[PDB]
């Protein structure tokens, strides 16, 4: 018999395998927040049709609890829509929020609020937001709501649904505390990279979501995504990847500080899959007559692929029910384990 | 207040990161024995002087509980000998054994019975075996005992220290039951690869060690190594790597089958470091006027280095005391955790 968390925060690092996680132990100032976790599990990430998953099927496994096809958003392998944790939470009177450093219409956040046959239908996904139960969102993607093929103003529709929308900057909590629902659309497409000065957006937005959704002592569910770790991987760009995962680890710290104080919040950290074959290899040196050799004293990160890979992925859990998340299991069981510990029903 | 194990089995997969472990989930018939574990931790593997560890310092972290320099065997950063878990076990009336698919003088097994300034001193290590507290061993390396540069017959010295030695094949338990100590030296250098017909040596030798070392109701400690996973990694040879870790997973099943029947046995599985940047990438499909594109349906393993890497490494533990091994910690704490749960006198 484990305990029962009131609140859940699910932090997803897109594209981070254990090698990416490990970079925080060598390239971050001070101890990584990962070290706060005791309960650790591993997930198998293959989709219903593919050994190597994409972000859409990978996140839909978390949000909806099923294996589905690569590119599916909140639909099953036979393409029928399935209820997401956000919808279920709403039925149980739980407040919900989604935060991402990509466009808010990108595959990972979209899987938590939309149902589409293909992740590329992002203007459809933006419109899906208007029929969702979500109470808070923050990320990029303003173009999908205001510069559309159908020339519709989706912000007006959201505002008609009780959203206050801010397209300028993340504000203090006092600026939003009295709003019924809140959305931040802070870039036309993706948010800036850390290297281009995104700064503390992910941690700040997560803190804002926590304070906003727990107004009046409501239970809440939040998914916050370190979206751009995956992009650093695809580009085989070590400094990009490293700076984005260090930022993610800051957000883990933000979530854990809240949870440890609150005492009734489960924090789950995981990834959808690994990307790039990122490796903390030994530094390579060149001679002059037969160049390359290794120096084990230092790390020179390397990559082996431009795409995703099928390694098992670590899961970290802290708070009431955290022991449910140990062992090795399929990615889609994350959904079922969350429902099990929270007792959120259908 | 954890349970106290009477016996401990430590299985080390040399060079297996989580990507290597994951290959057993795609390239092995049936389900991997890894899935039996619930308690999982992660270790940081850097040595006292180098971000990327070698096998000698990595194994010495486990056997002796200190960070030391790459190439060190059972000695501290200052080259002085340090008391090992095998030496502690012997002082606590525990029977001890070491099994490997490399030469028994290779860095991993040697760290559990020898004290040498440099792993390259394999003839010195073989002599150290003759003065060690080990009661059982099995592996390759007959050359280091009978075809030495110094021409000494160390086989005779082994036998003169109460070891019964077999250089022909592994036997059954009844054959060796009345022997005080048993050593198998079954190859001149390394044991054969799996691809060259090694068969179930690692499982069979571990099972034999368990039976031999538990004679007369004695408690035991065993370290058994899947030594050649590392060599597949160094060679960037997927099928070699995969066949060796599949064999290692069989050995895990052997240990766990004993532990579950026995009920007083802690089984710990970990690795010393990762090698090769082994990645379960998408299979590459070719056309002609476009050449190469990724097909996520299937996996095509890739590598990015010929050397070791500094990723954190998973630790799995089953049995009394196993909860001690969760969370994230330095590799050398493996030693201290084993000492803690067994309650042996230091
Ligand atoms: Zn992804
Ligand atoms: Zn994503
Ligand atoms: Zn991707
Ligand atoms: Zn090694
Ligand atoms: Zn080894
Ligand atoms: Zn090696």
């Amino acid at each position: 018999q484990l305990k029962t968390p009131k609140n859940v925060i699910l932090l997803i690092s897109d594209g981070a395998g254990l090698s990416q996680i490990s970079s925080t132990f060598y390239f971050k100032s001070g101890t990584p927040n990962y070290t706060q976790f005791k309960n650790i599990g591993l997930i198998k990430t293959s989709s219903s049709r593919e050994d190597v998953t994409d972000s859409a099927s990978g996140a839909t496994a978390f949000s909806c609890g099923i294996k589905t096809y690569n590119a599916a958003i909140g639909v099953a392998d036979d393409s029928t829509a399935v209820k997401s944790i956000v919808e279920i939470a709403a039925l149980n009177n739980i407040k919900t929020g989604v935060v991402a450093t990509s466009s808010i219409t990108d595959a990972t956040p979209a899987s938590f609020y939309a149902h589409a046959l293909n992740r590329g239908l992002e203007e459809e996904i933006a419109m899906d937001m208007t029929e969702s139960d979500l109470d808070f969102f923050a990320g990029g993607g303003l173009n999908y709501f205001t510069k559309r093929k159908d020339k519709k103003d989706v912000l007006a529709i959201l505002k008609g649904n009780q959203f206050t929308i801010n397209t300028t900057a993340l504000t203090d909590f006092s600026s939003i505390a009295s709003n019924r629902k809140m959305g931040f659309l802070l870039a036309d497409e993706a948010m800036p990279t850390m290297e281009k000065g995104r700064g503390n957006f992910l941690s700040a937005a997560t803190d804002l979501a926590i304070q906003f959704l727990s107004k009046d002592n409501s239970a809440f569910f939040i998914m916050s995504e370190g979206s751009q770790i995956d992009w650093g991987g695809h580009a085989n760009n070590a400094s990009y990847l490293i700076s984005e995962i260090n930022d993610f680890d800051d957000a883990i710290g933000t979530a854990l500080a809240f949870a440890k104080k609150d005492g009734n919040t489960l924090v789950i950290v995981t990834s959808d899959h690994e990307t790039g074959g990122f490796t903390l290899a030994a530094k390579k040196n060149k001679r002059e007559d037969g160049s390359e050799y290794s120096d084990y004293t230092e790390i020179g990160p390397t990559f082996s692929t431009g795409g995703h890979s099928a390694t098992l992925i670590p899961v970290f859990a802290y708070g009431p029910g955290s022991e449910e998340f140990i062992g090795i299991y399929e990615n889609n069981e994350i959904f079922h384990k969350i429902l099990k510990v929270t007792k959120w029903n259908q």
